[PDB]
């Protein structure tokens, strides 16, 4: 479109940053990760975007390609969040206490 960066989107940088991260486990490098997973985390991301920017395997991709801690772990929040943006239909197990005001 027309150059400059200032209105909608998104799922531009996203796809712009996968390429770049996907790009990075291919070369077996993921230097700036951080950065990028950065973004990603300060980017709304959505169910129709997590496929069309396919950021979920990007970031494991690296997640996996990377034991740091910081670009590890970004990465596992963007999972995270994701797993709730996400939250693929699947069965699961899990309570503390139903009862709300007990008192």
């Amino acid at each position: 479109g027309s150059s400059g960066s200032s209105g909608m989107g998104l799922e531009e940088e996203l796809l712009r940053i996968a390429k770049k991260l996907e790009k990075m486990v291919s070369r077996k490098k993921t230097e700036g990760a951080l950065d990028l997973l950065k973004k990603l985390n300060s980017c709304q991301m959505s169910i129709q975007l997590l496929q069309t920017t396919r950021i979920g395997v990007a970031v494991n991709g690296v997640r996996k390609h990377c034991s740091d801690k910081e670009v590890v772990s970004l990465a596992k929040v963007l999972i995270k969040n994701w797993k709730r943006l996400l939250d693929s239909p699947r069965t699961t197990k899990g309570e503390r206490e139903s009862g709300p005001s007990s008192g």
